[PDB]
């Protein structure tokens, strides 16, 4: 089994993460926590999420992977409120999917890891410029070139040091300015990058205000995403496909 | 006359109800009190209201019946607030509705309750096995039958007493187990019965939290729901159509 | 330039107002302040808008007319709160637009007021029968009549000084009476006009509460309203086509 009382609020952050890009979760049960990850058809989205130490009171695991009926576990899951506990009881078999929460019991069949599809690895890179800001001026600034534009620019090393979520398009710009001051950290590289406002929609559109938000900037290239999103309990990292920087 | 101001609060609790279920309201204006009550065109949803001593300051009746433009003060009876006091004013005659709420006077020909549709009868029964819990916990129950199973189990007595409402539905399942303690009463008899969950979904989509629900239980027979909605001042009787309980 | 650090709050009543009837915004920034005025293609509706004295922290001008996006701005200029101060800044040119707030900065290329349409003017009129109301109970007034009657009857001078918005339609009819008492000022006065409600309904459909209603009444003309919307720091005078009064 994997016993876990999982505080309510996490588990809306954890399997709606995937959501906006797989409907199906592979899911790896490891020894320190358990973890998820895959990229959506179109391949232009990759979140790996990787689950902590303690975020549940207790939990039991010796390998074990799931993959689970995400499209059916996504409303079911969420007709829950954060301030409750959750269990994940799973040793009878990997067919069906059992859960506690507020006295109801649920039994979901659960399909073989198997079948499914590729599961991803780690693109091992080490980026320059690294940004840091919270979700809720970041995701402000998404809002911002949500319509002009439609890809996002992460201008990093505007006059050596700086960002800018800016999107120009015909007869209409706009351009989101970050300086240092108030803005958590900075890595003043040369990297700038840009990548597509859509599919990051989808992304930051479950990202209000107070989550930090830290982007890994290189040069046109997939840009990383590192979070903790709910009261510092976990991450998701979403990896989208770059695009030529002319203009 | 119908003399009668009424709590604001009490306007769409009564005119809500069958809303569901019909359109056109026959109404009963009795010396005790004015109550409703009628068959949906699919009659699979009778819900028996009875409106009670002092619910308004005032009013004076001497038999007095009405079918009312229920389709049409469904809207217009909604603009208006809880918090305000209601006037039904009706002595003038039946082709007219007159009411009084914020400086708003309002007209309405109204139609002779002979013309409408038959209005039915009180099934005699007594069943056993008679639950109680609050509309929260019982729409919250609704809410998980409301999309793996069509309809919801009242199952009762599940190792002598006990009450369910689960659904069973290809690969996927679920149950909302609910035991003695912190459960107002109890009546723990023998039957459980089943119910579609969707003609009681337009009937607890209004009962959100603090209702206490009255469930008749019997064996595969039609269910009686008895309520008081509002400060307590009100009942709302549904009866939903059975289905075989095979499952 | 034209200077201005306006009172975020200033900004979606200001541009909103015109938004009901047109698109294209010709602007006029004179030296007391910046206002707005245009006849909406069915040409049934007019809104002139005249901003006030140090509604900014500061400005300067010296004529300096502008043509607005009105349909780009529109959206992009409501993503941003009432709490920040906004600057308007255009000096440079009159094909871009930049404007800041929050960061982020914004260039909108604009057009030319002499290629638009032609720029009303004051019908002058002086009407009596002129009252006065608070926007949330005349737009609530607006409600009433928003289902029953297609137009809106401001009947003044229901036996001598009234007023009256009520919509007679088949088998229904409604009527909001308003009295003196608790009626900020009245002007007793004759006349009584009939507009149509649904050109009433985009110009209230923005006010919500608070925002006192000043009417000319007159006999079937049209009729004006005098307004000053957010903390008392703005006019929307709409005028909308009358109709022949019989009923």
């Amino acid at each position: 089994m994997f016993k876990a009382i999982v505080s309510a609020a996490t588990l809306r952050d954890a399997l709606d993460s995937v959501s906006v890009l797989v409907d199906e979760c592979k899911i790896r049960l490891n020894e320190e926590s358990l973890s998820i990850r895959a990229v959506d058809p179109a391949n232009v989205g990759m979140v790996d999420l990787t689950l902590d130490a303690a975020a549940f009171e207790s939990y039991e695991a010796h390998g074990g992977v799931i993959g689970v009926n995400l499209s059916r576990l996504e409303e079911v899951a969420g007709m829950a409120g954060a301030g409750d506990l959750i269990h994940l009881t799973l040793d009878e078999e990997t067919r069906k999917l059992n859960i506690r929460i507020d006295g109801l019991s649920y039994t979901l069949a659960l399909i073989d890891p198997d079948s499914i599809r590729q599961e991803p690895d780690i693109p091992d890179l080490d980026l320059a410029a690294n940004i840091v800001l919270e979700g809720t001026h970041l995701d402000r600034g998404i809002k911002a070139a949500d319509m002009v534009s439609d890809h996002i620019r992460l201008r990093v090393d505007g006059a050596e040091e700086t960002f800018h979520i800016e999107a120009e398009g015909d007869t209409d710009d706009v351009d989101l300015s970050l300086p240092p001051a108030d803005l958590i950290s900075i890595e003043a590289g040369a990297a700038d990058s840009l990548f597509s406002l859509d599919y990051l929609k989808d992304m930051n559109k479950a990202i209000p205000t107070d989550a930090e938000v830290t982007v890994e900037l290189g040069e046109e290239f997939p840009v990383k995403l590192h979070y903790q999103i709910a009261e510092g309990m976990g991450t998701i990292t979403y990896m989208l496909a770059p695009r030529i920087q002319s203009d």
